[PDB]
């Protein structure tokens, strides 16, 4: 009955194990599920300006620019329209 | 024993119930792994645009502008800069 013994030992071993295993999985969900809502709230701050660099720089386009100054703008509205899509796929990324 | 036996069976549901767990926390953690991954390379996709904003706005105004073409850019200047580090940060809160 010592083995009976050494049986129930290996069985709360098992249990410690197992609630261990449940315990990291938990704390990965939980962490994820709090930073995506927080990545989601931020989304509209991060978003707006780049509307607002967006606007600016297309309807500078309207006015006399050098040449110099046209590509430069182009550049900016070129490179703001990517960010602004790049941040609308991480808005994606809860949940896919 | 008959108990032995329930001891036994006891420790096998246990076995089986840590190989589903074991699975449930490698597969969270490749999801953690993957979704870290993901916003690095979010943020290594919007730095480079994002500077090109900074940079160009900052060079135009070196140059010639209306005086309407240079609140304008203006803007863009201080509304970049500032996005810049609020998208950095967020994108850093949101990960591990």
């Amino acid at each position: 009955a010592a083995i009976l013994e050494e049986s129930m030992h290996a069985r709360d071993q098992l249990m410690e194990q197992n609630f261990a295993l449940d315990k990291a999985r938990q704390e990965a969900e939980m962490a994820v599920h709090a930073r995506n809502d927080f990545l989601a709230v931020m989304n509209h701050e991060m978003r707006t300006p780049m509307h607002a660099i967006i606007s600016l720089s297309s309807l500078l386009l309207e006015t006399e620019l050098s040449p110099e100054q046209r590509v430069m703008i182009e550049t900016i509205l070129k490179s703001s329209n990517l960010v602004a899509t790049l941040i609308s796929d991480v808005l994606d990324l809860s949940r896919l």
